[PDB]
């Protein structure tokens, strides 16, 4: 059985989102493989389908729960359940197509939507772009609330999008970066939703490029700089692993390390 994650927003704290976070980062990878000092999730290679994904169930103060399942080689959202029914995003190949045979087995009611799970597509069915969708507890207690109501008629596709919008961010970006965490941390605190900045969001759209980088890297060092963005939506460069240590949590396994 797949390990599960419990968390709710009814009385969230940064403390208990902090729980949270730490949690699914143990559950994704064992931590045995780190470099410069960034763990890197389990290579999908090779990797049994008893060990490939976890589930969160989210619960809200409306009494509501969602089970969300996430890949471990990636993080990556791949479907949800809510009672006796279960949805998940049209997969990109067959393996990933066998892979979701294996999630909510005991439910009554299985799915697959017609459309991926990727921001562009989840943008476009919401109306909005992700710099536009408010994050936060009160967000994400109605994201649960969306997905609880979906299989009933009681949510529009475009809330839907929105909703796993949300859930992506505060659960699987916060994840993979201790800076999108941090944000979390910050609305929760404060108990104040907002979208998120551009630093949020070319982190998320850079996950996969940062990872390559530092792992195709000599020493550290980019063969080729990666453009970021700022809190004020300005333009830098990063040149090296080293300053984002503290700003990546978790990095998708693109090739086995370099002899030490």
């Amino acid at each position: 059985q797949y390990p599960i994650i419990n968390f709710t927003t009814a009385g969230a704290t940064v403390q208990s989102y902090t729980n949270f976070i730490r949690a699914v980062r143990g559950r994704l990878t064992t931590g045995a493989d780190v470099r410069h000092e960034i763990p890197v999730l389990p290579n999908r290679v090779g990797l049994p389908i008893n060990q490939r994904f976890i589930l969160v169930e989210l619960s809200n103060h409306a009494e509501l729960s969602v089970t969300l399942a996430l890949d471990v080689t990636n993080a990556y959202v791949v479907g949800y359940r809510a009672g006796n029914s279960a949805y998940f995003f049209h997969p990109d190949n067959q393996e990933d197509a066998e892979a979701i045979t294996h999630l909510f087995t005991d439910v009554q009611n299985r799915y697959t939507f017609a459309f991926g799970g990727n921001y562009d597509r989840l943008e476009q069915l919401a109306g909005n772009l992700r710099e536009n969708i408010e994050l936060g507890n009160g967000p994400l207690e109605e994201a649960i609330s969306a997905l609880y109501y979906y299989s009933t008629g009681g949510t529009q596709l475009p809330t839907l999008a929105r909703s796993f919008i949300i859930c992506i961010q505060m659960i699987s970006e916060a994840a993979r970066f201790q800076y999108i965490e941090g944000e979390m941390r910050t609305r929760i605190r404060y108990n104040r939703r907002s979208a998120p900045d551009p630093s949020v969001i070319t982190l998320e759209n850079s996950w996969g490029r940062l990872s390559t980088a530092i792992q195709e890297s000599n020493q550290g060092a980019f063969a080729s700089p990666i453009q970021l963005q700022r809190r004020n939506g300005s333009k830098f460069s990063v040149y090296d692993v080293s300053i984002l240590i503290p700003i990546i949590a978790l990095m998708v396994y693109r090739c086995a390390p370099p002899p030490s």
